[PDB]
């Protein structure tokens, strides 16, 4: 298992514009297009991201390319973030993937906000961090996925994904 396979299970991969769990226009593997309610604006962003008039439809290769870029950007976002970097550096490989997943889903800013959990993860207090992470809108809105990421941070294994 790895970050790509992990996120592939969490986000899926749709070749048409769709609405995410929050009702926003997205495409591919969780690639957010816009928070605006306009399909047009969505199609515009998609074409600009792909580099062609897509008409709301992309191929698998195109989806995968967006996916790769998005994973690379999450990592780089983590490394550039003063609050995130230190945590990431302190973790083992499986847990780093869990942190990438959260960032991919909620953005660098969102995650940097779990101040207390981050401190706990950095201290390797696994069970504590898991309980703290669960007291959040994130867990209440997308519980199954949150459970999967949380168990990952708790156990340091891919069990929740196998
Ligand atoms: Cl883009
Ligand atoms: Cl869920």
């Amino acid at each position: 298992m790895n970050i790509f396979e992990m996120l592939r299970i969490d986000e899926g991969l749709r070749l048409k514009i769709y609405k995410d769990t929050e009702g926003y226009y997205t495409a591919g593997a969780g690639h957010l297009l816009t928070k605006s309610p306009s399909l047009n604006a969505a199609k515009s962003e998609l074409d600009k991201a792909i580099g062609r008039n897509t008409n709301g439809v992309i191929t698998k290769d195109e989806a995968e390319k967006l996916f790769n870029q998005d994973v690379d950007a999450a990592v780089r976002g983590i490394l550039r973030n003063a609050k995130l970097k230190p945590v990431y550096d302190s973790l083992d490989a499986v847990r780093r993937a869990a942190l990438i997943n959260m960032v991919f889903q909620m953005g660098e800013t969102g995650v940097a906000g779990f101040t207390n959990s981050l401190r706990m993860l950095q201290q390797k207090r696994w069970d504590e961090a898991a309980v703290n992470l669960a007291k959040s809108r994130w867990y209440n809105q997308t519980p199954n996925r949150a459970k999967r990421v949380i168990t990952t941070f708790r156990t340091g294994t891919w069990d929740a994904y196998k």
